């Protein structure tokens, strides 16, 4: 083979060259000495990280066994709980304390704002992202239906100017929301000066200041005819261009061209559940993005640079051009073929995704060529870690760190950790998660798919589960998400870490998501995902609208969850579906699987557009296909469903899918030839092996399915 052999490991060579010809130079890091570090770490930690991962697999099994012996109705909480207790999954509570996080950029200790998360294997997206951290809110409205297609402000070939004017009214109460006038309305405004370092806003009949004048942050242009207005409201950026000569200028009262707010304050770049990373070659793709975002150097369109200003009374002023980045490594479960040791036993790919996505961090804490240093000033590399299961768990990761830190000649406590709350033992466990890690935490958050998935195959014995769109409301889920603001907070997060919430999922539903996303900031989240630079931009006006800070300071102390309603197990209740239902909730999920799978598995895009059985586009990633696949799996355990059930609805959801995808000019069908689709065949696998799935993760068939797919392509 063509792999590189260093002590017992045998790397790929597509890897090792990427790592000494990119990664490696400007970092100062001696190539041998990198290498042999990586041998140790490996050869130390994976003993542990594969203990970990056993100690899952014990729980699991008493934890099934608990519920096959049960035949009771209800749940005896004290009993169940009691033992959880006994088998050492739910560990005791420790006593208060603060976490010590230090080194952390302005973006994540105090500022609360949307956070974009992107597949790093795409370029142009993950260009994008970074971009996002100033966007037009003018485009935001325009192009989606928060202003509502209804008669005469439709989108068409050319620019409407019904719904132009509609647009511009939207923001114009935007502002007066956000930063009031002393007296009158930004509807009215006719011009906007500068004098003596006080914004002074023209009105038909006479002129007025701000309320509050310190939310006058800057401008740009003549103070007698300044080109833009810089404003600001709860840390967040408002700039009003000014232009009379632009194609929505010319049609303005004061000839204002656009609002641009600032939006993505932070990014993700995913390595996990948002991209199809199965080898060396996929993982070098992935390596090779990270590395020109931190470099400054990608191109496929360019990163932005900073935006210069004048200060309110003269001096000039620079505000950041980038949204800082974050990246999310893969967690504890898989291994990876870029690296396999002398028995060819492939290497855990969380500990690699350490060593290369920190070694490459480096860069963005110093200079580019294309200009000042792209990421963190404040020297810290800002890791997500998902998919973990308790505080053992993090205090590893954690650990990790701490020998990759030494490897890369890094401070200990460079690489700081965002805690993911996504499976069940790190949700009832939350504080102790949060302690291990007490001085590398800059953040946790919620979800819903792979909680949900992990919430139903822990009790997957227990009986059969209420319905995917059910669980969105049921009652352990909300417990959860209370849970993880109180936890962080009382650890100290506020002004000290991120508190975050989940995915809008629904790309083409802004209307909606302007209407009820707003709900998570008034959770006292500082914090939450969106999928695209427009919805960051959109979901922005919800942090106008809420003072996070405030939200935060007045649910401090409260404990607003219990244990019990945490371990309340969504069982559905007897006679709780008509057959139909039945039918259209199998439908959903197979749909779901199989749109998903056939992307993934033949064209390895792990995020997109993908319509549901509604034809309503969502952006899900991998982890649709635990919730969905649990669910038909734990139906199917149960006899709420038939094997037979299962065979019609992929067959009657297959063609569904096939059409939903003409389309994409290299897609190849899955109906009606199933069994020679491997697409098809992984769709299946998941359901059907779904139950003997570790805590139910799609990536051990996913990533098998995905190879077998691109070995047959080469052949
Ligand atoms: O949890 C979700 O629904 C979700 C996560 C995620 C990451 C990247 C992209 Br693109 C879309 C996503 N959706
Ligand atoms: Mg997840
Ligand atoms: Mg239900």
């Amino acid at each position: 083979t063509d792999r590189v052999s260093v002590g017992n490991l045998r790397i790929a060579r597509v890897l090792y060259d990427f790592v000494n010809n990119e990664a490696l130079p400007g970092t100062d890091i001696d190539p041998d000495s990198f290498w042999a570090g990586v041998d140790k770490v490996v050869a130390d930690l994976t003993p542990q990280n594969q203990a970990l991962l056993n100690a899952r697999d014990e729980l699991q099994a008493q934890i099934d066994k608990w519920h096959r012996r049960r035949v009771i109705e209800p749940i005896d909480m004290d009993a169940y709980r009691q033992f959880l207790t006994e088998i050492g999954y739910l560990l005791p509570e420790p006593d208060d304390f603060t976490i010590t996080t230090s080194g952390v950029d302005a973006e994540i200790t105090t500022t609360a704002g949307p956070q974009l998360v992107v597949p790093v294997l795409n370029a142009r997206f993950a260009l994008n992202a970074a971009n996002a951290r100033w966007g037009s809110l003018y485009d935001a409205l325009y192009g989606t239906d928060v202003i509502p297609e209804t008669d005469g402000a439709e989108k068409g070939p050319t620019y409407n100017k019904v719904r132009g004017d509609k647009v511009i009214a939207y923001a114009r109460k935007f502002l007066d929301d956000s930063v009031p006038l002393s007296s009158g309305s930004f509807g009215d405004a006719t011009g906007f000066t500068v004098q003596d370092g006080q914004l002074v806003v023209a009105l038909p009949d006479k002129s007025t200041g701000l309320a509050n004048p310190g939310q006058f942050a800057g401008y740009t242009g003549a103070a007698e005819s300044p080109t833009s207005v810089l404003l600001i409201n709860h840390g967040l950026h408002i700039e009003i261009l000014i232009d009379p000569e632009s194609q929505v200028g010319t049609t303005d009262r004061a000839g204002v061209k656009d609002v641009i707010l600032e939006s993505a304050i932070t990014t993700i770049m995913d390595f996990e559940d948002s991209v199809a990373a199965v080898d060396a070659a996929d993982k070098v793709l992935g390596y090779r993005n990270w590395l020109g975002l931190n470099k400054g150097d990608l191109a496929a369109r360019v990163l932005n640079r900073d935006r210069n200003y004048t200060a309110p009374g003269g001096g000039q002023f620079t505000l950041p051009g980038r949204s800082l980045m974050f990246v999310r490594n893969v967690g504890h479960l898989m291994t990876n073929d870029a690296i396999v040791d002398t028995d060819g036993s492939e290497v855990f790919e969380g500990i690699m995704d350490a060593l290369f996505t920190g070694l490459i961090a480096i860069h963005g804490l110093k200079a580019s060529d294309v200009g000042p240093l792209i990421n963190s000033r404040t020297g810290s590399i800002y890791i997500v870690k998902p998919k973990m299961h308790g505080p053992a768990e993090v205090a590893f990761t954690c650990e990790l760190f701490s020998r990759v830190e030494d490897v890369l000649g890094l401070p200990q406590n460079t690489m700081k950790i965002g805690i993911m709350d996504e499976e069940r033992r790190t949700t009832v466990n939350l504080k102790a998660c949060i302690k291990a890690a007490a001085d590398r935490v800059v953040f946790i958050n919620t979800g819903f798919l792979d909680r949900t998935g992990d919430e139903i195959h822990t009790s997957m014995e227990a009986g059969p589960m209420v319905r995917k769109g059910t669980m969105k409301s049921q009652p352990w889920i909300l417990a959860y998400e209370d849970h993880n603001v109180d936890a962080g907070l009382a650890a100290g997060f506020s002004g000290r870490a991120q508190v975050g919430k989940g995915m809008w999922t629904m790309t083409e539903l802004m209307a909606d998501m302007v209407e009820t996303k707003i709900a998570q900031p008034r959770a006292g989240a500082s914090t939450a995902w969106v999928p695209s630079p427009t919805a960051a931009t959109l979901h922005a006006l919800h942090y106008h609208q809420v003072d996070v800070a405030a939200v935060q300071q007045g649910l401090a102390g409260k404990r607003r969850a219990t244990i019990e309603q945490l371990l309340t197990i969504p069982l559905a209740k007897e006679l709780a579906w008509a057959p139909d239902e039945i039918r259209e909730e199998v439908d959903n999920n197979c749909q779901s699987i199989l749109g998903y799978v056939v992307r993934w598995v033949d064209q390895g895009v792990g995020a997109s557009k993908v319509p549901d059985i509604h034809d309503v586009a969502l952006m899900e990633d991998r982890a649709t296909l635990r919730i969905s696949s649990q669910l038909l799996a734990n139906w199917l355990r149960h006899g709420v469903i038939t094997s037979a059930d299962v065979r019609a609805s992929l067959e009657r959801m297959a063609p569904l899918v096939d059409r939903q995808n003409a389309g994409d000019v290299a897609y190849r069908p899955m109906a009606p030839n199933f069994d020679d689709s491997i697409a098809f065949l992984a769709a299946q696998e998941l359901i059907l092996s779904g139950a003997q799935q570790p805590n139910g993760y799609t990536e051990p068939i996913l990533h098998r399915r995905r190879r077998e797919f691109k070995a047959r392509a080469a052949e």
